[PDB]
């Protein structure tokens, strides 16, 4: 269907369009959370004095769930910007790339929170803080319950050992998914998704030739998102019947419109 | 090792043949139009159906929820089926005991859900090893729950034959559900996933030689997956509902017993 050549080409093509994109790349984030680097150590919020601390230096649940819908805003910024540069989705029907992106967001989001954590907490305010786990999940009412369910995937998700330049091309084919709710012309879709898939599988096959299957193994856990974000959309809609004073950004609000 | 790949495709194929009761060959073949089922599209003919061919069932009068029953009778048909055709997967009756209870206890509906679209087309289903042809319409006319109840299948199916796989193809494609390492509650996760890799390649290269103008279709059916682990979260949750709803849906305990497992 495609040659060889042509596919390194949209790789390096994605890869390139995913660092102008997205201002924390995951070879960035391990380089911190691994570390012994003195200049890139990050302040670590561990319990609410330390928490006080780092607001120094760089209702709580609620602040943090805040902090959570603000990055989120700016992630769907930032994939959007990258939808963009995948070859023949500005081309698209409008409405359909208002579906893509509806739909799209939230499980891409997920893949790319993954890139920050580790079993430990995760990477926040560009990589300079550190917020954990346990910290996270000890949190009130049914804020606690609703940051632990990402790192339980993130754990999973980071045993693969993706880099950067295998994620440019998984997020695009997030993004082409032809089975979205009310897209209007499927066919361009998948035509351009058949062109992502083959560019994930030989850029999988080189970058990781040891790993076998890999290619289905990755595309299984797209499974693994389909469901947590369905989850994570009931357990917001709780959260705004209990919490009735908390509200979210129109994006996120339009986003949420029939899930 | 192609070789061994195709050995591994021709031995389940052959094994599927053995373990299901209606191939998907057979099955379009009846409903493309290629003895004529009996068809039952309203009350009356159902009636006349149940009278003449002896649709096996059927003993709550009420038909709506006679017909939901029957699905849950048939499909602890299936379980069975489906249990035989798991030992003939290569490496399967190897694994510890409680992992094998585990695959099957977690993968048996979306192969139920797979394995139905077979039997189906956008108008109807076959019944009763395809002497029986059933309408969309009618299911999906039946009352209160159970008409909603019955429609996703279609929906699903419909989706799902779009892809034009044959007996061959699904006879691989099952083996891969089965053999998910990701199951809850699995002891020995590494032996699973070391089968379900041999059952990936060889779906891989099975699709390749027999479907070679259709790009991506490996990706395509993997994809489908997901519609698989969807649709079966919410067939529990539909069927939560019509549990706490229903007060005519009583059968002898000892056949509530054996349904456990559906219900
Ligand atoms: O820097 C980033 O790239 C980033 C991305 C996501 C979160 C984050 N969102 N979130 C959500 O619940 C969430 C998600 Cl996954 C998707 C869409 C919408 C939301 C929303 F918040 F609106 F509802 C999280 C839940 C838990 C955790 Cl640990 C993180 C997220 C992100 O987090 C920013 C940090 C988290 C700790 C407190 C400071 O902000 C960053
Ligand atoms: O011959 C077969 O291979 C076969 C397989 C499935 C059904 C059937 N199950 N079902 C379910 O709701 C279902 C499913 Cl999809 C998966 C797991 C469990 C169940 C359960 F029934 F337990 F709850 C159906 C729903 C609708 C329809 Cl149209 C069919 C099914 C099957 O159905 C046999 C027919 C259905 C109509 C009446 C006579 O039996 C056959």
């Amino acid at each position: 269907h495609m040659e060889s050549a042509d596919l390194r080409a949209l790789a390096k093509h994605l890869y390139d369009s995913y660092i102008k994109s997205f201002p924390l790349t995951k070879a960035k984030a391990r380089a911190i959370l691994t570390g012994k680097t003195t200049d890139k150590s990050p302040f670590v919020i561990y319990d609410m004095n330390s928490l006080m601390m780092g607001e120094d230096k760089i209702e709580v649940a609620i602040r943090i769930f805040q902090g959570c819908q603000f990055r989120s805003v700016e992630a769907v910024q930032e994939i959007t910007e990258y939808a963009k540069s995948i070859p023949g989705f500005v081309n698209l029907d409008l409405n359909d790339q208002v579906t893509l992106l509806k739909y799209g967001v939230h499980e891409i989001i997920y893949t790319m929170l993954a890139s920050l954590m580790n079993k430990d907490g995760v990477l926040i305010s560009e990589g300079q803080g550190f917020m954990t786990r346990e910290f996270l999940k000890s949190l009130r009412k049914p804020f606690g319950d609703f940051m632990e369910p990402k790192f339980e995937f993130a754990v999973k998700f980071n045993a693969l050992e993706l880099d950067d330049s295998d994620l440019a091309i998984f997020i695009a084919v997030i993004i082409l998914s032809g089975d979205r709710p009310g897209l209007l012309n499927v066919k361009p879709i998948e035509d351009i998704q058949d062109n992502l898939l083959q560019a994930l599988e030989l850029q999988l096959k080189l970058n990781h030739p040891e790993s076998s299957q890999l290619f289905a193994k990755l595309l299984q856990k797209m499974t693994d998102l389909r469901q947590i974000v369905t989850e994570h959309v009931q357990l917001l809609q709780v959260i705004k019947k209990t919490e009735t004073d908390m509200s979210l950004h129109p994006l996120l609000q339009e986003i949420y419109k029939d899930l």
